[PDB]
DNA sequence: CGACGGATCC
DNA sequence: GCTGATGCGC
DNA sequence: GGATCCGTCGGGCGCATCAGC
């Protein structure tokens, strides 16, 4: 069953106007997802801020593209240093944030380059790459182990602010979230322990499935659909990205969309559309 | 007899422009050196990465205006378990590293084109207390830094608390049994550009400009009567010198007993 | 990880 | 410098 | 005996490293 995101909202039922627009990608080798136009896909969304994942890419090796990007200014990148080829992060934001952090709290030794924290005038923005539980679930453990350690970095922030944190969460947090729920049970990004950490994930910080929120019972619609037996033509997909909002930040929320039709990645970019 | 540093040459002797601006300054307190606005002048000096020495702060107690600085967004702290260092990035860099393989002196930071060294240098102390510890320190700091250079090109900066040559301090006769001019010192000195091999790029530059210094004790109004010496370095390893701008001597920048230097590379 | 083969359920 | 093979994770 | 369940298997992508020339 094919999926047709609905057209975009762009007012906050309390009337508002939305005056924010983010979207995160997940871009599966920054290098690639360029020569595949997807930055010419960006300049079309002409978001506010962008947030990229897998990026794959050191600084040094960022295509010169990316330097001819003035509404998108302020750039700031994370890999990490012992796999240059997997993991990277991106956040760039045509305002200057008020403060950048790296890293869920060790990041000096731990360098993951999976974790961006932007701090901007009204909330604090966080975009995450989450370790992926890996072929077989054999890093399944430790992505449980960083999953608590995340809740207690978001938890733990020193602000006031309203949070908003998005990217690839890698995991498919209900039934609804996947095409094949069933056979994929003990698959990495649907196992009961995943599942489980995105459930405490939002009850503790806490945080509300912006998505969600907004279409609590329509199925089909995925942002990520795997390469192999042409899964993205038949919509057989996994919703694995997502923006999590602050329980204040509700009545600013518009819309978050999923752009289905942007090609360049096996993820596809999604968009929030916030009233401040 | 006063000092004024030349303007800043921002292209290389093949006309190459300026690419990387990496400033080093050692705070005498970090804590002290915010509240004296040092952050202020860095924000101003807009370095590509801001080495600091001497921090005196553990990791929990860092101030917090230092996350107000995304240009130096990615930020490395070295403690020792009167030391520790730091080290500020803009870009990410490709591995950060601490320590010299065997106190937190020492921060090395992997680019693209070359590695970063930066180094508080344990001072031979009041009385010579200390020069022995210095002595080894030097020859396993040399030792470990010929295994990097060796991989590829090296820029080595910050407090190396050594004045090498009667030039580089305004008393030389008075101090030649003091920390920071004993013959073991000035000797580990040359022996560590001609074992790694290393260029001091400013001396490089201006051989021949005295009363250049980057500390004055804060006693007997030293820093009013320039009665200092220069401690602080920018050292390269020889392949860099095409790149190299200028190195700069920042007098005027005030929050410590060290003044600010600052390196231009044509990268 | 979706497709596939094989078993199990009423 | 360049290509394609292989390795590895996604 | 159609629907469902469960375990196994082959593999599309990007990027790093290595060999060969
Ligand atoms: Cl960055
Ligand atoms: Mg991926």
């Amino acid at each position: 069953a094919l999926y047709e995101d609905p057209p975009d909202q762009k007012t906050s039922p309390s009337g508002k106007p939305a005056t924010l627009k983010i979207c995160s990608w997940n871009v599966d080798g920054l290098r690639a997802w360029i020569k595949k136009k997807g930055l010419d896909w960006v300049k079309e969304e002409a978001p506010d801020i962008l947030c990229l994942q897998e990026t794959a890419c050191s600084e040094n090796k960022l295509p010169a593209e990316l330097q001819e990007l003035p509404g998108l200014s302020h750039q700031y990148w994370s890999a990490p240093s012992d796999k240059e080829g997997y993991s990277g992060v991106g956040l760039l934001s045509r305002q200057c944030p008020l403060k950048v952090s790296y890293g869920i709290g060790d990041e000096e030794h731990d360098q993951e380059g999976r974790v961006i924290v932007a701090e901007f005038d009204s909330f604090v923005l966080v975009t995450a790459y989450v370790p992926n539980a890996g072929r077989g679930l054999v890093r399944l453990e430790y992505r449980q182990r960083w999953d608590e350690a995340f809740r207690k970095f978001l938890k733990g922030l020193a602000s006031r602010k309203p949070l908003v944190l998005c990217g690839d969460l890698n995991v498919a947090h209900e039934e609804i979230d996947l095409r094949n729920p069933k056979g994929n049970k003990k698959n990495a990004g649907f196992t009961p322990q995943e599942r489980q950490g995105f459930g405490e994930l939002l009850q503790a910080v806490p945080l509300a499935d912006s998505f969600r929120h907004l279409y609590p019972n329509t199925p089909y619609a995925y942002t990520f659909w795997t390469y192999m037996m042409n899964a993205r033509s038949k919509n057989v997909g996994w919703r694995l990205d997502y923006f999590l909002l602050s329980h204040s930040l509700l009545p600013a929320l518009c819309d978050s969309k999923i752009r289905s039709k942007a090609l360049g990645s096996d993820h596809c970019p999604i968009t929030l559309y916030l009233a401040l």
